[PDB]
């Protein structure tokens, strides 16, 4: 048995999302005696964002690795899981992600032709990057701030007070540079990884309003035509994989902003209620969401937290 997969994402070589991906796909090939053969194709020279997910969809050998809003227009319920302001720590998300209600949403996506490897590639709480100190939605007034191409994006710079502008990476730094827009959102792996800092939006503020998590996508015909010993392997390698990155990004994150503060780079703190007032109305049911699922996220999340403080 031979199989040959094309996996793009958006991401830089120097970033962690991508040295992980990489790694991933060598251990598969190595513990699958070349069977599975994914090769690995970063910085959107391949269909990526939705392109990319949509070569999932049509069944083509293709891995898909961007965030869940990628996937809601296809399964609902993911721009309830990639809502803003749900989650307090990497570890909150991970352990959500392992819940019955989780496995629920993967059994939807399933049903639209998607299969689901992972969903916790994570590459960071996402910040404000200016050249402003913002501390509340009022200061974000007039700013474009350019957000990746899909609804939740949109709508979470939108109702935290921005102008919210809708680009692909490869259209926002010199965007930024230029003044096309006044700044960005993006996490300080990202911010370092991709030399954000060398421009001139050297200001984060530390709004936190999604955390930055890459799944991983696979069409399910693909995936049901893959022998099950590979199968296995493809799923605990991805899953070690995820593992891996959260536990290393957590570890890196202090060295990170110490590094990025060396570079001129001032991070502040935001009056987070007003932002979180800002952004309740956005947890509201789209067409084609199971009922009630944001009070399903909810009720995982409080009580995590509750056995959290209990313990
Ligand atoms: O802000 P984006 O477009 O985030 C997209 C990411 O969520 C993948 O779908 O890119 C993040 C960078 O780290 C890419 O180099």
């Amino acid at each position: 048995y031979k199989l040959t997969l094309k996996l793009s994402h958006v991401f830089s070589p120097a970033e962690q999302l991508s040295k992980s991906m990489d790694a991933v796909a060598e251990s598969i090939y190595e513990k699958t005696d070349g069977a599975i053969n994914i090769q690995t194709f970063p910085q959107a020279q391949l269909p990526a964002y939705k392109e990319g997910v949509e070569q999932v969809v049509r069944g083509a050998k293709f891995i898909s690795v961007e965030d869940p809003s990628f996937i809601g227009d296809y399964v609902p319920d993911f721009k309830a899981l990639y809502a803003p302001m749900l989650y307090r720590s990497f570890d909150e998300y991970v352990n959500l992600t392992q819940s019955d209600l989780v496995k629920k949403m993967q059994a939807e996506a399933e049903k639209q032709g998607i299969k689901i490897l992972a969903l916790d590639y994570i590459y960071g709480f996402r910040n404000l990057i200016t050249q402003k100190v913002i501390k509340t939605p009022a200061d974000l007034k007039g700013m474009k701030i350019r957000t990746p191409g899909s609804k939740s994006y949109i709508d979470t710079l939108t109702a935290m007070g921005a102008v919210a502008t809708p680009l692909p990476w490869g259209e926002t730094l010199s965007a930024v540079q230029q003044g096309v827009v006044d700044g960005l959102e993006g996490s300080e792996f990202t911010n370092i990884g991709t030399k954000v800092y060398e421009g001139p939006t050297k200001n984060v503020a530390n709004t936190r309003h999604i955390l930055g998590t890459c799944g991983v996508y696979i069409s399910t015909k693909v995936w049901n035509d893959i022998p099950a010993k590979y199968q296995k392997i493809i799923q605990d390698e991805f899953t070690n994989g995820a593992n891996h990155m959260v536990n290393l990004l957590k570890s890196q994150h202090g060295g990170v902003v110490k590094e990025l503060e060396s570079y001129g780079v001032k991070f502040n703190e935001v009056d987070g209620d007003a932002f979180r007032a800002a952004l309740k109305p956005l947890y509201k049911e789209q067409k084609g969401m199971t009922p009630g699922i944001y009070q399903s996220i909810f009720k995982e999340l409080d009580a995590m937290r509750a056995e959290n403080l209990y313990f």
